[PDB]
C-alpha cells in the first residue's frame, strides 16, 4: 500500500511522460533492450534492430512504447484500484507471451533510469521511492495473477 502523498508525487512526476510519451515510450525500451539484451527476444518485430538509431527510426517500437506507457499509466491513475486493468496484462503474459517477474524488474529499472535522466528536478529520493513502490505493487499483484493461472 502507498499513501496519498506518495501517490501524489507518483502521479506528478507520470503527467510530465504524458507531455512526450513517445519519446519516453522509446528511450524505456531502448534502455531495456541495452541494458538486457535476452529481453529482445521476446519480440520478433524487433529483433532485426541492430542499433540504437535504427532502433530510434522504427516506428513500430515507437508505437509499441506509446501502447507500453498507456496501459501503464491507466494502472498507476488506479493508485492500487487497479485488477480490471491489471487483469488481463497478467493473462496475456501468463499465457501468450511468458514475462518472467525478472523481465518486470528490468523494465521497472528502466521506467525509473528514464526519469531519472529526463526530470531530475522533479524525481528526488521522495519522488523516486515513490515510484519504486507503486513499481512493485504492480509487480507484486501480477506475480499473483501469474500463478493463479498456472504460470508463476
Ligand atoms: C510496464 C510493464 C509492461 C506493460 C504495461 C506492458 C504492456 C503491454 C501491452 C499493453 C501489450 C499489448 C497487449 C498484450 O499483448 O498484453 C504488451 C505486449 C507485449 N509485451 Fe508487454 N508490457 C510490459 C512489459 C513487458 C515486458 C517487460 C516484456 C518482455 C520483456 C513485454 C513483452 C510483450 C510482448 C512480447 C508483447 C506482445 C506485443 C506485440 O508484439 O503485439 N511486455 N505489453
Amino acid at each position: 500500500v502507498l499513501s496519498e502523498g506518495e501517490w501524489q508525487l507518483v502521479l506528478h512526476v507520470w503527467a510530465k511522460v504524458e507531455a512526450d510519451v513517445a519519446g519516453h515510450g522509446q528511450d524505456i525500451l531502448i534502455r531495456l533492450f541495452k541494458s538486457h539484451p535476452e529481453t529482445l527476444e521476446k519480440f520478433d518485430r524487433f529483433k532485426h534492430l541492430k542499433t540504437e538509431a535504427e532502433m530510434k527510426a522504427s516506428e513500430d517500437l515507437k508505437k509499441h512504447g506509446v501502447t507500453v506507457l498507456t496501459a501503464l499509466g491507466a494502472i498507476l491513475k488506479k493508485k492500487g484500484h487497479h485488477e480490471a486493468e491489471l487483469k488481463p496484462l497478467a493473462q496475456s503474459g501468463a499465457t501468450k507471451h511468458k514475462i518472467p517477474i525478472k523481465y518486470l524488474e528490468f523494465i521497472s529499472e528502466a521506467i525509473i533510469h528514464v526519469l531519472h535522466s529526463r526530470h531530475p528536478g522533479d524525481f528526488g529520493a521522495d519522488a523516486q521511492g515513490a515510484m519504486n513502490k507503486a513499481l512493485e505493487l504492480f509487480r507484486k499483484d501480477i506475480a499473483a495473477k501469474y500463478k493463479e493461472l498456472g504460470y508463476q
